[PDB]
């Protein structure tokens, strides 16, 4: 669709899950249920948006240089681009699992998995400006 609303609403996504991560770190170095519960809810909000939409044919960072750091090799690798965003919303899971069960160990260590989905992601397809 429009390439600047499109832009917008990507841009809108992934602030919102940086915000989430940073939240849910600082939980993670000093648990506590009622606090990781209500990170885990914004993230379970987060996480049932649909990217496909987001990610149309000409909006890379070659078609509009500066206005975006979505890679072309995203349009080239799409099945791992959608592999890789599948890892990420399975390791949501295990963190709202955790959030949900009060459990701060499994809290802690889900969120090294989160964090490890995210970097997976942009090595290959983020420009690293
Ligand atoms: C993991 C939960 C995760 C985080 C955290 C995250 C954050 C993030 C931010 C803050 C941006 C910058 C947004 C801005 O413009 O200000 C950003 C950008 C991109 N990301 Fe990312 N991201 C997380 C996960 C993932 C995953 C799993 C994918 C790929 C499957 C992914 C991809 C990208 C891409 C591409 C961009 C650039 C988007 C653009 O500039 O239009 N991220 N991410
Ligand atoms: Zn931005
Ligand atoms: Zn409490
Ligand atoms: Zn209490
Ligand atoms: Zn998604
Ligand atoms: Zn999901
Ligand atoms: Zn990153």
């Amino acid at each position: 669709a429009d390439t600047k609303e499109v832009l917008e609403a990507r841009e809108a996504y992934f602030k919102s899950l940086g915000g989430s991560m940073k939240a849910m770190t600082g939980v993670a170095k000093a648990f506590d249920a009622e606090a990781a519960k209500v990170e885990a809810a914004k993230l379970e909000k987060i996480l049932a948006t649909d990217v496909a939409p987001l990610f149309p044919a000409g909006t890379s960072s070659t078609d509009l240089p500066g206005q975006t750091e979505a890679k072309a090799a995203i349009w080239a690798n799409m099945d791992d681009f959608g592999a890789k965003g599948k890892a990420m919303h399975d390791a949501g899971g295990a963190v709202i699992a955790a959030a949900n069960a009060g459990d701060g160990a499994a809290f802690g260590a889900a969120l090294q998995k989160l964090g490890g989905t995210c970097k997976a992601c942009h090595d290959d397809y983020r420009e690293e400006d």
